[PDB]
């Protein structure tokens, strides 16, 4: 028998709409390259599998109470009694010495408590093996999201650099028409904060960079992981563009997180069905067979054969109230797995919907913030010209070169945030 | 005869008041919006992370009743049964015997008389932790009607930046049009077509930003909610802006002490510590433990219920120790060592919420003439970007005027937006903050 | 005789040396007089620091406790058992109703480790209190760091509240003659908007600073955990720099010894290791012994009498010839279990290279970015100047000058937020780092 209940999937409490390998996604040689050497060297996703090695060794360890035992022993019982309390009526020394095989205490599984302890500590290794593969998805999305962000300050450093020779150039042409005369101070001293501006964001660029490149060095986990990442990387799309999201019943059964989670809620179930055994008669079997003797000399002799065998059978009638609240317990634990699993379902509902309303959003942006960062471009050479003819201030070329570097960095950012909200969808449909 | 300490309060290490510039009123009282009562009423109903923490009250009463079973005697039925060969030199025959023993009847298993207190001791504690939990709850649950306030006004901001963006678009695509057409003719150079041109497309960029802001509040709103008709409750409108009371009087800390469920949760599990030492004083003192059994026995099982077969047995065992390894003292030094974190936590609690009361009285006085200063700067820029149109109608000033005059009207009437939000978020936290 | 394996340090999981402390410790590193006051302070008195050096008096009693098992115990003890039997079952055939007693010195169940299970389980004990140590060091540290951090984010506050003032106040002076200007007709009605709105510009930003000076005391405050402590804090900046701008990092190999976060991984690796060797053990034998001493009678008026004397000695040995595969998972677990802290070990050394190296990274550039934003700064001073001078002689519009103080303020903000982050990145780095040799032993003192 087993009164385990009978295991019903909770109904998703998520609305029925939203308003496929990683190889096959992510395109490019080098970063799949570099995530093959995080997948098997990141010393985080590495406990989390070692995590799994020591939920089977504890399923094990559980298993391994359905069976039972054999033992050999050796026990010896000497001690020396008043002469009252023996049959004898002096004073004795009595020896007794017992060796060969024993069974320890053995469970008969009539109502199937440790049946159901075995099996919740199946779940619990199953979830393991679901928290391993989410972390495998949540490693390959970080590694990207790492790179995207490394890709994107190399951007904004390669401008920043030929925005600076620009405005170094500029600002030279404009110091020998004041050494000449012809130049207004104010106009050198706008067109030198310009020059710093591109200096001061150059060293912001070098940071952002630098950061991104150690973070990925960790994730990566290889002592050689520095020389792994290319320092001039492919400018071509390292991911698949688009990507269908499914009905939010697939994700159910497909995300990691949510197969954790019902395995959770199963091993607490099973954890059910050991509380009510509990309330069930306990038989058990102890068992002794070998020989005694009551010298050491009598041990290793013809007919010393002794056995002993105790079966005995127990049903607790009274206690304090502590079977109820062990079946209370297990209940408010298995009532807390179903909330816990509707709330992931829950959760991984509204990242998915993030990541469609980012990503719809991103693409729509970038595409405003090219023909921005071109306008700004045009712009910036029609006012260079108007200037450089002497029609109108220096102003207005100075605020023109503010914009149009602004606004080409800005693209930058909105395409980096294209990409890495793109993964963000990888990683939240699994 | 409890050998736990007397329990006193340790003193708070806050300052008696509150520096520079009533909270016995209900959350509803506090929530004048009926919109907003409805979603943090169905999110309180509804939500998962607050129904784990009100099933681990349920977890935390079991675990109680389980110590609370322990106080007192138990009694099963039993059957048990034993077959033995005694070799001769041990049995009494002088031959190999044989011996079976069947018994069958009522029995008590282990019982231990509390004389030292050492069992109530662990009631007690256990008990606090059930109570901890209760005030662990009720913390829960103000969390989350300060998380869905918070997340209700971020997405009613996030709806009215979109609501000026669109409308200064088509203004901004509109002005475009009247560039457009005169550089058509040839009158309007080819700088104020495309100035004009790149802020129509910067303005195409901010609404695409404020709609996927509004869409990920809006997600984040309905998993707070957590109920599947979640989305039918949310307004796309937004309500009127006094959706909470803007004055509360915060009171002393002292007042706060007693109010807040962190603290006295943290109370109760300091009252547990306590109790533990209770117990790891009494395990110095003896144990007194007591078994029996009563009903039939024999030795062949057909003459089990038989006339003069009564059989039972009563054994009390009283057990002191003079030398362990000084297991006793070290359990002792770890419950002294767990009371004193205890402590140290307790007054950590009252510290931290000391810091976001703070914190929300500054944020909160400050963000209110913050608030008066940027609805003042967007006037005087919505004013000067009028007259810089009147200079570009004349021709008397260029368009970097009329440039510079729209962006910052246009960013100045954002912020004011973020700014007005933002302080009533701080109402919220304040809320939060004193409990 | 304890079987578990020699312990080997892993070789350490990342490069030999950073692309380009021992003698420093926090008070040297820290030369405000007035910041060593607040961090002394918020050591003796912060709660989150109290906590976690109770928690090494908690692991010494655990260490402790697992040694008691080690040595044989000795308890007095008082055993009664009456109980009745019918005639077929006692061995005097009749309806027998005996009783015994005993009293006196009792052994229970002492365990010979002679192939050492239990001096395994201490040694796993010992580490996890030395472990538990190095833990708290580390968040000592962290403190330092901490308040550290929280006093620059407060002193930059009060730099940005005095410029906000400052450029304040001119903003009023400026507007109060275009006021007239314009009651006179002598500047346009779009002049006097502007200007007005950059005094609204500055007076909003006065209020944000005022929250950012507010909420980094507040913080500070809680930090230093003490009823005086708001006291303590200065209302007026610290004149010069408060810390050594130039601190050299060494090896990784160094930090590896130095860092506290890698020896706790490491003492939590070494005690894996002792349980592996507790689950070796279990596979031989267990000697378990039980004694008596004392007296015994069948009535309980004869107890202490002449001739009652009575001892008790039983010795049992235990072998498994078949567990259910128990003691083989045990020890598959303590591999498993010793495999993840040794991952743990290596990750916790690989993290603290990149907190280090980003930390590095930051204080060189902002060094470089420091001096451009000083040099932007003063450009925009020198030109609002000439702007200022320019718009007065009524040969430029008022946008020039408009986006002259614009362009100032901004900028000079922009140098203190870069200024006081260069600050906040040095003290990053002396974290990162762990402070020089063995920063503390606040922790033994028991």
């Amino acid at each position: 028998c087993s009164m385990a209940p009978t295991y019903e999937r909770p109904a998703a409490p998520v609305a029925d709409s939203w308003s496929l390998d990683w190889k096959s996604f992510i395109v490019d040689a080098e970063l799949r390259r570099l995530v093959d050497m995080a997948l098997d060297n990141n010393r985080s996703l590495r406990q989390t599998l070692l995590d799994i090695e020591a939920a089977r060794a504890q399923y094990r360890i559980q298993r391994a109470d359905r069976v039972p035992g054999l033992n050999a022993a050796a026990t010896g019982n000497r001690q020396r009694q008043p002469a009252d309390l023996s049959a004898g009526n002096r004073s004795e020394v009595a020896s007794s010495y017992q060796v060969g095989l024993a069974l320890p205490e053995y469970e008969l599984d009539l109502f199937g408590r440790v049946k159901s302890l075995t099996d919740a500590a199946l779940q619990q290794y199953l979830a393991s093996e679901e928290a391993a593969r989410a972390a495998r998805i949540a490693l390959v999305a970080e590694v990207s999201q790492a790179y995207l962000s490394y890709d994107g300050a190399l951007r904004r450093l390669a401008l920043t650099r030929q925005t600076l020779v620009s405005r170094e150039y500029s600002f030279a042409l404009i110091d020998q028409r004041r050494a000449a005369g012809a130049a207004t101070a104010l106009d050198y001293q706008e067109a030198l904060g310009l020059v710093e501006q591109a200096r001061a964001e150059q060293e912001r660029n070098l940071r952002q960079k630098q950061q991104a490149f150690n973070a990925l060095v960790l994730l990566l986990g290889s002592d050689d992981a520095a020389q792994a990442i290319p320092r001039s990387p492919g400018q071509r799309p390292k991911l698949l563009q688009d990507i269908a999201p499914g009905t939010p019943s697939e994700l159910i059964e497909r995300r990691p997180d949510i197969l954790a989670a019902e395995h959770r809620l199963r091993a607490r179930n099973a954890d059910i069905g050991a509380a009510r055994a509990a309330f069930f008669p306990r038989i058990s079997l102890t068992g002794s067979f070998g020989t005694s003797s009551a010298e050491m000399s009598g041990l290793f002799d013809g007919g010393s054969r002794s056995w002993s065998f105790l079966p005995t059978l127990t049903l607790p009638i009274f206690d304090g109230g502590r079977n109820r609240a062990n079946l209370s317990l297990a209940e408010a634990r298995k009532d807390s797995a179903v909330a816990a699993y509707e709330g992931t379902i829950q959760t991984a509902f509204r990242e998915v919907a993030d990541a469609l309303a980012a990503s719809d959003t991103l693409r729509r942006e970038e595409k405003a913030l090219r023909a921005l960062a071109n306008s700004s471009n045009e712009a910036l050479k029609l006012a260079k010209a108007r200037y450089e003819s002497g029609v109108d201030n220096h102003l207005r070329y100075l605020d023109a070169q503010r914009s149009s570097f602004l606004n080409e960095i800005a693209f930058i950012d909105g395409s980096t945030q294209r990409q890495i909200a793109l993964v963000d969808l990888f990683r939240a449909l699994g």
